[PDB]
């Protein structure tokens, strides 16, 4: 398992993971910022939403605005940190999985 979940937000809008599609995490990644979440905190964020060490989340942009933007669903193995959908592309945003427990969000 990786030490941290590392998120590279390369957009001008805040990103966040909505656990099981509905529950905002406490660890949003601010604009033009990299953020690293200790792995135990991740495990807990996913507590109650984990089956077979797998946990899904919906990724949103403009998470600190009135109108957030649904980018698409992802699932992660909490023991390998492997993120199954290698890319997303929706609402003129793109997500790319870089390796276990790290990914970047770009605009377009």
């Amino acid at each position: 398992a990786p030490a941290y979940l590392t998120t590279h937000n390369r957009t001008g809008e805040e990103s966040n993971a909505y656990i099981a599609g509905s529950i905002p995490s406490l660890y949003p990644t601010a604009a033009y910022s990299t953020n690293q979440v200790y792995w135990n905190l991740v495990r807990l964020a996913c507590y109650g939403h984990t089956t077979n060490g797998q946990c899904p989340a919906l990724i949103k942009m403009a998470t600190n605005t009135a109108n957030p933007i649904d980018i698409g669903y992802v699932t992660m193995d909490l023991n390998t940190g492997d993120i199954t959908p290698k890319t997303l592309s929706a609402k003129g945003y793109s997500l790319r999985v870089i390796g276990p427990g790290e990914a970047e969000i770009t605009k377009n």
